[PDB]
């Protein structure tokens, strides 16, 4: 029954072989934080700008 | 001493497991990609919008 | 031969091991939804916030 017990792992290792390639295309689309970070920053400095453009424009009309 | 390593085997496969099950949780609290892009995409087009908007208001006043 | 397909599994724990520490490392440069969610909401407020103002500068010009 050390078989009985090897079958046992077999068949646990297979599963975790199959759950480990899923999880790593899962990963793949996941986004990467540097991309989240630097998208941000850009979009918050345009908007920073803009909002002293308007905040100019307010002064002038 | 066969026994021996199938118990080394045994608990190796155990932590993989919860392991693998917690990383499954980390990866279900992550962003996806495609959603990093429309909604990136989205604001980008709006703030370029009003770039040329606030552009156009300088001209006037 | 029992030893022999131990040894098989010995070998595919080990890779399966390797596998789980890379993409533990991949998991933790990935960007958490609740940081995309909570950026976004700031930015999308900030840039409805100008439109208005844009919008409201048009009409007094």
């Amino acid at each position: 029954q050390l078989e009985d017990k090897v079958e046992e792992l077999l068949s646990k290792v297979y599963h975790l072989e199959n759950e480990v390639a899923r999880l790593k295309k899962l990963i793949e689309n996941k986004a990467d934080m540097k991309q989240l970070e630097d998208k941000v920053e850009e979009l918050l400095s345009k908007v920073y700008h803009l909002e002293n453009e308007v905040a100019r424009l307010k002064k002038l009309v």
